[PDB]
């Protein structure tokens, strides 16, 4: 009966392609619209890198003129992300992209490539987007359609008064235009100032049945230029860094991905699993490559890391340091732990800078050293991306 | 440096392609080798369809023979699956196969489909599997290399007295295989006599890779007929039901498991989210087949169930009677409740037949009731697809 099953699927294919999925909606049907906890000055002085004088300097230049700062029960400081930012500016200290010995940079594309709980490209871009002395403009593209990663960091959704939500793949295969179509379309603003986000819809998933029937027609290798040449070549003039989110799967998808990107972040952890898994990545991924027309500017860096973190099994250490000494450096120092907080973070949608002792701390001085680390090797290759 | 990556990404696959992987050492580093809840001689009742007479001379006629039942703290029966088995065989029943007006049949093979926790064909697999009367030969084929399915079921390891342990990618690749060659190293017995299973490594990702580039050489094909040329054709005689779990992602290896596949089955839940990434499956989901080469066997039936339901929820139901108007019959009846017991199942990797008020009887009265009505429908196509 090949045919007549065949029939009925069209039947369902044309019956049901006129059903429903109002997107506005459920983005709108899942505002968990909460914000950031307050810093304490003490808090904003280590975000900042400013002295107390100087800090309480740009305060009080802000209060002389309108601005009216929220306070304690104890009636001390509770400086909010967006009063932190205009307390830099007040402070007279400019954006990184603004240190003009940086300002004719291109942005870094970090393909993060999550291997098997795909939280923590966020966890980065929070911890870069919550450096108050630089404040980068970051952008957080999600690319797996099973991702959860705009219910984490909700876009200002800013409100039914929205007309469409596009995302990434929304642009490669699309609905003319523009950058200023990208901003005030589909990329959102979310809760750090400086952090825009760019979700996918499990729907993006079309893309993959149009690849591997649009090489059919085609052994071509067109089609993993899309996204650059659609979407990031349009948004890279408003950003610092760029960051693209996979998870697991062969792709076009990803495949779209890492042609537009000029730089590779897997993280992994002690487990042999998924540390068995990459290295058939490895493996596989060099042709994985070599297939993109060569315009392909290679990459700079690639490296990984080491996630969800067991210091105390002398068994999980037995395969974080072979992976020590198995690759050195090219790995990161910062080892986050498992973290009952990390592990609530998955529970409640949240990065761990949302929430208020026995992780808070360690939680975030793992990431936020892990973003330190992270933080150097940008700057070290960014002379030779430049290029 | 396009040219400098890549030689630095052979150098890495190269370097890293000799490294590790001792699977048969990780599968029995995860033995949770337990075993199953024994009956109660009332509950050996209900799964069998034998009256406690015919029960009772099953049990004396073994006990007449050598056996020795193991016995209550209030000494009553606690019959085993094996002990239920060899009841059966004693009572004079025949297995379905057995009786004979269906023992030319040809196999089930049912495609599960994921769309977003992917345990529900092990729950199908385990109800129909543990239905005494009948005692179908199952197969339940793990086929996401994100698969945690068997740790579900962990399969009898038998010891490290096994050589290899091969999923269904390493018999599509491969590494002279014939039925013989796959009963003793691919299929491996689990739990219930007669529930074989064969699982899948994230390595399994390869596949996809070999594809997407085994298509530049050819807009050909034969890429879909490995798995069935390959292993199911040459398992078809040892079984009856064969189910193959693929979860969500377009793929050759879902597609080499649509073109081997004689049915579909399509678990989903109330969420408009699941809802609808599959009317987009749908929609995209005619050429998907059309595309295997024509000798493709049709389907028979196609038909998706309700999976995670609040029925309190006055808001889904807002959206599974859309469902049950939307689609009428091709739903089930069987809606499966949220249930604190199926979700402490996906904790622990149990299914909720293999724990000890308040879930266990709804919990398993829904998979069993929607396994009965699933049961119904598999008669129903069985005389068509026999042709």
């Amino acid at each position: 009966k090949r045919e007549q099953t065949i029939e009925n699927l069209y039947q369902l294919a044309q019956l049901t392609q006129q059903v429903q999925a109002d997107r506005i909606e459920i983005v709108l049907e899942e505002r968990r619209d909460e914000h950031f906890p307050p810093m304490s000055k003490a808090l904003m002085e280590t975000r900042s890198g400013l002295t107390r004088r100087k800090l309480d300097e740009a305060i009080a230049k802000m209060e002389e003129a309108g601005h009216q700062f929220t306070k304690n029960n104890a009636n001390h400081y509770s400086i909010s992300l967006s009063e932190a930012h205009m307390l830099m500016d007040a402070a007279g200290v400019p954006k990184f992209h603004e240190r003009k010995k940086n300002n004719e940079n291109k942005p870094w594309i970090i393909n993060v490539q999550n291997q098997k709980k795909s939280m923590t490209a966020v966890h980065l871009a929070a911890c870069l987007a919550l450096n108050l002395d630089k404040r980068y403009r970051i952008c957080l593209i999600d690319l797996d359609p099973q991702g959860s990663l705009r219910l984490f960091l909700n876009p200002q959704i800013s409100l039914a008064e929205h007309t469409n939500i596009y995302s990434a793949v929304d642009i490669m295969l699309d609905n003319q235009v523009d950058t200023e179509f990208l901003r005030k379309n589909v990329m959102l603003p979310t809760q750090y100032p400086n952090l825009k986000t760019i979700s996918a819809f499990p729907e993006d998933a079309m893309f993959n049945a149009e690849a591997w029937q649009y090489l059919s027609q085609n052994q071509s290798l067109d089609i993993v230029r899309l996204l650059k040449e659609k979407l990031i070549d349009k948004i890279a003039s408003d950003f610092d860094i760029i960051m693209i989110d996979t998870g697991p799967h062969v792709d076009p998808l990803v495949w779209n991905a890492m042609y537009a990107s000029n730089a590779l972040l897997i993280p992994c952890a002690a487990k042999r699993l998924d540390w068995a898994s990459t290295v058939n990545f490895f493996q596989h991924l060099p042709t994985v490559y070599e297939m993109f027309p060569e315009d392909w500017k290679g990459l700079e860096f690639v490296r990984l890391m080491p996630t969800m973190f067991e210091d105390d099994n002398k068994k999980q250490v037995s395969v974080l340091t072979e992976m020590n000494y198995l690759l050195g450096d090219q790995v990161m120092m910062a080892t986050i732990p498992r973290s009952r907080a990390f592990e609530t973070c998955a529970d409640t949608y949240s990065t761990v800078f949302d929430l208020t002792k026995k992780t808070l701390a360690t939680a975030q001085d793992a990431v936020q050293k892990s973003a330190l680390e992270l933080e150097r090797v940008l700057h070290s290759h960014w002379s030779s991306l430049n290029q």
